């Protein structure tokens, strides 16, 4: 199991003032650190965060979380479980700031909820480099969904912090799994909650993609194909390409108008990956999958998401049987027969 660590700096705290945290496995016999960041959906204004604070609130407060909590998928310390990196160091960061992991805003006489996302990610990492992480070979930012997207908006972030404080050999790569969104019409807004959002967080996106879009306009880095070609870290895409979120902010639950919006939303998102040279992306209706117990099972073209995962390590040292690049082109929700059931 993984033990939960509070953070020791207690001014970085979740959305009700209570402190963050992470949950930690140390493995002496590696100098690899995966650093999960959980997901669910967020908040962004003061009457829809008090009703998730009603009935969401381990999302928004720690006061109420277990001591340990159990690794699953790529969490797992299990070799039959988790092929890639059963022995890494192990960590999870629950997601308690409603914020897409962006916000950098305290809780005061102005604000009734602290939005820390970014800020408890900087805090996490800074306190386990006295724990081992200063020793570490490679750092691999992880998340599912709202956390995926976490991925994007902080990976960089963190190689910066990290060089400057003096570590410029580990290696900060990402991870991101259900995360990568289009801002496309609905079948009958993410951006516009999302740009008030980022007003009531203080919410903070990479350099580089703040600076093409400028001031009002920072919603777009929360997109994954707008803010992607800006960063510098490597970044391994894990996207469904009928993913239920997807489908829920487009309003869609079959005739010829839902068959062809269905299909445009396939082939939408296969462009929007065609250059990215990391990625895994299965033709099911699904969400989620990294953290998963049976991750192990789905397949694209003959390979599994692990075994990527793994060619991924050797092309950061094309590859023989070993492919990188995997998504599918068939058009249909479960044309891939090994789309979970
Ligand atoms: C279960 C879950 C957690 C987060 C989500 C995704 N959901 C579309 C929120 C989102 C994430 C990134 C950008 C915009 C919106 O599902
Ligand atoms: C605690 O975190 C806050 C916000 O990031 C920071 O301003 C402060 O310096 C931190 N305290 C210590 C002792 O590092």
């Amino acid at each position: 199991d993984l033990r939960l660590h509070l953070l020791l700096n207690t001014s970085v705290t979740c959305n009700d003032g209570s402190p963050a945290g992470y949950y930690l496995k140390e493995s002496r016999g590696s100098r690899r650190w995966l650093l999960f960041l959980e997901g669910g959906w967020y908040c962004f204004n003061r009457e829809n965060c008090d009703s998730r604070y009603d009935t969401m609130r381990r999302l928004m407060s720690s006061r109420d979380w277990p001591r340990t909590r159990t690794g699953t998928g790529i969490l797992s310390s299990q070799p039959e479980e988790n092929p890639y990196w059963w022995n890494a160091n192990m960590v999870f960061i629950p997601y308690c700031s409603s914020d897409v992991w962006s916000g950098a805003s305290s809780k005061s006489e102005k604000n009734e909820y602290a939005f820390m996302g970014a800020l408890i990610i900087q805090e996490v990492v800074r306190e386990l480099l006295g724990r081992g992480l200063s020793g570490a070979k490679v750092l691999l930012l992880a998340g599912s969904s709202a956390g995926g997207t976490g991925v994007l908006l902080n990976v960089d972030r963190v190689a910066e912090q990290l060089e400057k404080l003096g570590y410029p050999a580990i290696q900060v790569r990402g991870l991101a799994d259900s995360g990568w969104f289009l801002d496309n019409k609905q079948y009958r807004a993410p951006t516009e909650a999302i740009r008030r959002g980022i007003r009531y967080w203080n919410g903070v996106v990479p350099e580089r993609c703040r600076r093409q879009f400028q001031e009002g306009e920072e919603w777009n880095c929360f997109f994954g194909y707008k803010v992607y070609p800006t960063l510098r870290s490597p970044v391994f895409v894990v996207q469904w390409l009928f993913d239920e979120a997807q489908l829920t902010v487009d309003n869609v639950h079959v005739q010829e108008g839902l068959r062809l919006y269905i299909q445009n939303l396939g082939r939408e998102l296969r462009h929007t990956l065609k250059d990215v040279p990391a990625s895994f992306a299965p033709a099911c209706l699904s969400h989620e999958i990294i953290i998963r117990s049976h991750w192990t099972d789905v397949q694209v073209k003959g390979t599994s998401l692990p075994r990527a995962l793994h060619c991924w390590d050797r092309s950061l040292h094309p590859l023989k049987g070993c492919p990188v690049h995997l998504v599918d082109s068939c058009p249909w929700p479960h044309c891939n027969p090994s789309c979970p059931t």
